[PDB]
DNA sequence: GCCAACGTTGGC
DNA sequence: GCCAACGTTGGC
């Protein structure tokens, strides 16, 4: 697993939307959808 | 042991 | 080609 890069905008939000798959659907195990890194979105 | 969230992949 | 679902790590 990488790390968040900790400094893109999505880095450094502090709150979960409540709104998004992520944070509605607590099955896909996911971040909220607005504080993915954008780095993360990537492919190694 | 809990909890958050990354990597992969099957299903579309 | 995308992404939801699952298995898994890694900080604590
Ligand atoms: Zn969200
Ligand atoms: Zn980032």
């Amino acid at each position: 697993k990488r790390k968040r890069c900790g400094t893109c905008e999505p880095c450094r939000r502090l709150e979960n939307c409540g709104a998004c798959t992520s944070c509605t659907n607590r099955r896909t195990h996911q971040i909220c959808k607005l504080r993915k890194c954008e780095v993360l979105k990537k492919k190694v």
